[PDB]
């Protein structure tokens, strides 16, 4: 469920159908979106638009919250890709910088040494709550993928 994977990496994915809905539509809907969200986030977000071919490119990194104690910062790569009525949205390239005492003293994990396999299959000794980073970030992705369902409905 909340670790998806592909190809040996966490990979979190969708493919939405917007009916008689053109390719150039779907794409300013989306970009608007991506746009207002990670555009003058310049220290800590970067976007790439191309109308050429019609993706949009983000990447990106933020604190998760993981219980009422516990945070991560995450970051994470984002890509979308619209076709006439319909368009495809990956995200993958998951890290963690982590510091169990929270105090910055982060270290760098990839998301598949520690949430493979829904969190059982976690290598990090030091992570003790492995499931906690597997569902937050289920939910922070997956909830990213309906703020885009929403803006491409905006499309006409």
């Amino acid at each position: 469920e909340c670790a998806p994977m592909k190809n040996g990496k966490v990979c979190y994915s969708d493919d939405v159908e917007i009916e008689n809905t053109s390719k150039l539509e779907i794409f300013n809907a989306i970009n608007a979106w991506a746009k207002k969200s990670y555009g003058k986030d310049v220290f800590l977000s970067n976007v790439n638009s191309n109308k050429n071919k019609g993706t949009i490119f983000v990447s990106s990194k933020v604190e998760l919250l993981l219980n009422d104690t516990d945070k991560t910062i995450i970051k994470y790569k984002m890509r979308i890709t619209c076709f006439d009525n319909r368009y495809t949205i990956e995200a993958s390239d998951i890290v963690y910088q982590y510091d169990p005492l929270n105090d910055k003293k982060y270290k760098t994990y990839k998301a598949e040494d520690v949430i493979a396999n829904n969190g059982d299959s976690n290598t990090i000794a030091l992570i003790k709550d492995p499931k906690l980073f597997c569902n937050a970030t289920f939910f922070f992705v997956e909830n990213l993928f309906a703020d885009v369902f929403d803006a491409a409905q905006n499309a006409e």
